């Protein structure tokens, strides 16, 4: 599967975008960059708001891309090989 | 090609965004940064820190996430589509 | 669509009852009850907690519950009532 | 009827929602209900006013969404269809 091989690597390079977004323009710590990234994009959310109006301009754009490629690497990966994973560990043998 | 669809979509997505800066900037007296951003952070789930003061922004709330959310999350899904396809398309016929 | 009518007096119904829990149990006033209820069902989230061990495990069954009932009102409404009137919204007259 | 797709979502889940409770009032310190709780809004994204304290925490919170996310809202969709279908069908064979 291409589509889900594409989206694995853009949900990758999204992270590491937002990663070093946040450490950088928002002063987090990379792994909190990480979880910030990580619970925005799929929609749990954080504690921790932007403070930088640069931040909150970024997020707003990150969100809606985001939001869009890490549901459809989720989907994918369920579909995929989650899916196909529990079925095959179902099976009695 | 021209989605129609998507065109839309992303109008009705910014008109129902600037209703909300318009609202939550003068309603709960926001900057309108701050307006945008609970905007947005609510009607795609994400969430805010901040809550609405009044009881007027807590019931235009409510109204505003069952009428947006649909909208919002249908823009989200095509604008994937548009943003992922050179992509996937570059990993298929390069 | 007799679904539809269902899933919006189930949906109702599921907001009156949280309004009544968490003025009820965490002491929120009702307007706040009926906000906590709406945003944590939509998977919105709110700043308020439940800081009773009772409103806690309320707030677990009633998000496993309820949020499949409010998505399910949320579909059948973009498809039953808000996508029939864009569309009729869009036709050239 | 016998619904074992529904019957394996539910142990899953709750297998799911165990293993984090185990792992949030063990690492991070949290009372059991409290872990628990944390469990439910992250995996459901309602999302936790509380956050992880510990680096270890927060690497467990990212990889226990991935593994989890679909499974809990396979889960929802499923209990919606069984708890919603006594009242449909009561509003259509009556
Ligand atoms: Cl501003
Ligand atoms: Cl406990
Ligand atoms: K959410
Ligand atoms: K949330
Ligand atoms: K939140
Ligand atoms: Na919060
Ligand atoms: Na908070």
């Amino acid at each position: 599967d291409k589509e889900f091989q594409v989206l694995f690597v853009l949900t990758i390079l999204t992270l590491i975008s937002g990663t070093i977004f946040y450490s950088t323009v928002e002063g987090l710590r990379p792994i909190d960059a990480l979880y910030f990234s990580v619970v925005t994009l799929t929609t749990v959310g954080s504690e921790l708001m932007p403070q930088t109006d640069f931040g909150k301009i970024f997020t707003i754009l990150y969100i809606f891309i985001g939001i869009g490629l890490v549901f459809g690497f989720i989907h994918k990966l369920a579909v995929n090989v989650q899916l196909p994973s529990i079925l095959s560990n179902l099976v009695p043998r």
